[PDB]
This record gives structure tokens, C-alpha cells and sequence, in this order.
């Protein structure tokens, strides 16, 4: 049979499940994709290396000899093959090399992800392939129509939310998805009574969205380091679009890219002006907003089905003592988000 899918949804699943995007990135990665396939990728092995690199990091910070450094570099080498050419390995010795090794391996895992649903399953023929890899992915996925008053408030989220000092592109709606993950509802329903509710951004790269969809936004795992983390192990959000669109991590050669509105229940927050480091919460604090310079205005905000939507132009927020340009929005349980939508969006860089 033939998928009676709406074609921007089959475009969507083509774009999530596109195997070359795979290995595109794993050789921006430096990955010697001759003794590590896509195929050989296991969660075993990457959670192995998220150990190894919470080894590396630990013995950076507690100032351990280069011969110990050199040793946990070297088994991570091992376990993660790369092909650095006319290049020495670079040795894992510092905060930076640890925190691109741990961004490599939290791409790595959803790349895995997405290669071993899509390997896996039935492998049947009654069915059309794009039918197959959509169930798969277990989320409800509609098209919202462009004239509705749903596209019309996304939209105006879009253009009024775009920072001033993000001018290296425009941003272009190419569709807008609405979107239910199976189970998901259930797990978000003790939290839908907080208050504060907000429709917020989460960018991601597009090669992670099989395993965002199928499994929803999760929280690095235990193994993986501590550091990078400016508010520690959660789910990040931004109210302005273009800082959460960095994250997708487009470019001039692949302009288009995914970013999710997630429905976060964010009850009291934690407002903070520097980084943390740290997970634990006060008692009676739900969510940790990190104090931006600028915030959308909040006499534009909507309620929209009882969620806050800021939508508001970029002002002053009034806080100068900030080290965060923007405001972001953490919560450390994975059943505090309710994704309600997926954007594909062009990249008109300058
Ligand atoms: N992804 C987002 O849309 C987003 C919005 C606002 C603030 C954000 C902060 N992040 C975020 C992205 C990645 C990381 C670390 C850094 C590299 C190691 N593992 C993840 C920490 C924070 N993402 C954000």
C-alpha cells in the first residue's frame, strides 16, 4: 500500500530518519567510520565513554599526572575510533576538550537511536517504509494549516522572539507539526496543575530527533560529566527563538532545521544571574530561570489554553549584573514537558 500521509509529514520522517545525515556527522566528528560503522554504534559502548570522559574530568580538576591523562585519553580513542589524518590525537586535558568530546557522544547516542529503530522492527511489505518509520517514532504528527490562528501565534513567535545580537540569519517557517508522543499526556498530568506554565524553544540538530521523538527531551545521564553545565544535568529552554535555534546547529550547506515548543510547567523558579553547577533544587522551587538582559515584553504575553506564550519584542529586563545575554529555563524532571509542537525552519544566513 501507499502512505496517506499529508507529504510535509513524510518529509519530516525522510529529513529525521536520512542515514547519510548520519554519517555526514560522524565524519564531522573525525570518526574512523571504517573500525566504527553507524551499524557498530552501541548504547553500551557511548555510555562507556560518557565514563571514561567523568574520569578525564574528575583527574583535569584534581590536577592528576599527564601519564594518568594520558592513559583515560587513550582508552577513550579506543573505545571511540578516530581518523584525525595528518593530526595527533588531540589529548583530553582540559575542560574544552572534554566538553566537545561529551556534545560528540550526546549526538552519537540519538544517531544510535535513530539507526536501530530504523534497522529494527518488522520487515514486512504490506506496508509503505515511510508509514513504518512513522510509527516508529510513536508520536501523533498533524500538520497545523497556515491559515490558522494556531500558525498565525507561532509565526509572531517566531519573528518577534529573534534576538538583536543573533543577526547571522533570518528565520523562515517552512511547517509547523502538531505533535503528541504516545504516553506522554499521562506522564505530564500530575504536573499540568502547577502554575506557571509557559510555551517555551528547544533547539536540537535534526539527526537527534528520531530519538527526541520516540523517547521525548531527557537529562544527560548519570556517566556523563558534570561540566558544560551552567545549571546543571536538566532540560533547557529559551523564550527567544534564535537562542534556541543556535542549538540546531544549521549551516550555509544544510539551512534547515527542527526546533520543538514544548508546554513547560515551570511553578516556582529558581532566578538565578550565575552559574550553578549544580541539579538540587530548594524546597518549594520547581524550575531555575536564568536572569537574561533582555526579555520578551511582557505586556504582549498571551494565555493560551491556560500556557503563557511569550511572544513579546525583545526589551530590557531591568537585571545588568547577569552573565546571560538571554533568558533560559531549566527543569530536572523529564515529566515536567509536554511537547506540543515541531517547526521546520529555513536558515537565510546573511
Ligand atoms: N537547546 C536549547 O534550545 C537551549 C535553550 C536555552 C539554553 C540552553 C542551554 N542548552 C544546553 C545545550 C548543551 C549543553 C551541554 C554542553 C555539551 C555537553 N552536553 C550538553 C548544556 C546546555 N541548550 C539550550
Amino acid at each position: 500500500m501507499k502512505s496517506k500521509l499529508p507529504k510535509p509529514v513524510q518529509d519530516l520522517i525522510k529529513m529525521i530518519f536520512d542515514v547519510e545525515s548520519m554519517k555526514k556527522a560522524m565524519v564531522e566528528y573525525e570518526i574512523d567510520l571504517q573500525k566504527m560503522p553507524l551499524g557498530k554504534l552501541s548504547k553500551r559502548q557511548i555510555q562507556a565513554a560518557y565514563s571514561i570522559l567523568s574520569e578525564v574530568q574528575q583527574a583535569v580538576s584534581q590536577g592528576s599526572s599527564d601519564s594518568q591523562i594520558l592513559d583515560l585519553s587513550n582508552r577513550f580513542y579506543t573505545l571511540i575510533p578516530h581518523d584525525f589524518g595528518m593530526k595527533k590525537p588531540p589529548l583530553l586535558n582540559n575542560a574544552d576538550s572534554v566538553q566537545a568530546k561529551a556534545e560528540m557522544l550526546d549526538n552519537l547516542l540519538d544517531i544510535e537511536v535513530a539507526y536501530s529503530l530504523l534497522r529494527g522492527g518488522s520487515d514486512d511489505s504490506s506496508k509503505d517504509p515511510i508509514d513504518v518509520n512513522y510509527e516508529k517514532l510513536k508520536t501523533d504528527i498533524k500538520v497545523v494549516d497556515r491559515d490558522s490562528e494556531e500558525a498565525e501565534i507561532i509565526r509572531k513567535y517566531v519573528k518577534n522572539t529573534h534576538a538583536t545580537t543573533h543577526n547571522a540569519y533570518d528565520l523562515e517557517v517552512i511547517d509547523i507539526f502538531k505533535i503528541e508522543r504516545e504516553g506522554e499526556c499521562q506522564r505530564y498530568k500530575p504536573f499540568k496543575q502547577l502554575h506557571n506554565r509557559r510555551l517555551l524553544w528547544h533547539g536540537s540538530r535534526t539527526t537527534n530527533f528520531a530519538g527526541i521523538l520516540s523517547q521525548g527531551l531527557r537529562i544527560a545521564p548519570p556517566e556523563a560529566p558534570v561540566t558544560g553545565y551552567m545549571f546543571g544535568k536538566g532540560i533547557y529552554f529559551a523564550d527567544m527563538v534564535s537562542k534556541s535555534a543556535n542549538y540546531c546547529h544549521t549551516s550555509q550547506g544544510d539551512p534547515i532545521g527542527l526546533i520543538l515548543l514544548g508546554e513547560v510547567a515551570l511553578g516556582n523558579m529558581y532566578e538565578l544571574k550565575h552559574a550553578s553547577h549544580i541539579s538540587k533544587l530548594p524546597k518549594g522551587k520547581h524550575s531555575v530561570k536564568g536572569l537574561g538582559k533582555t526579555t520578551p515584553d511582557p505586556s504582549a504575553n498571551i494565555s493560551l489554553d491556560g500556557v503563557d506564550v511569550p511572544l513579546g519584542t525583545g526589551i530590557s529586563s531591568g537585571v545588568n549584573d547577569t552573565s546571560l545575554l538571554y533568558n533560559e529555563y531549566i527543569v530536572y524532571d523529564i515529566a515536567q514537558v509536554n511537547l506540543k509542537y515541531l517547526l521546520k525552519l529555513k536558515f537565510n544566513f546573511k
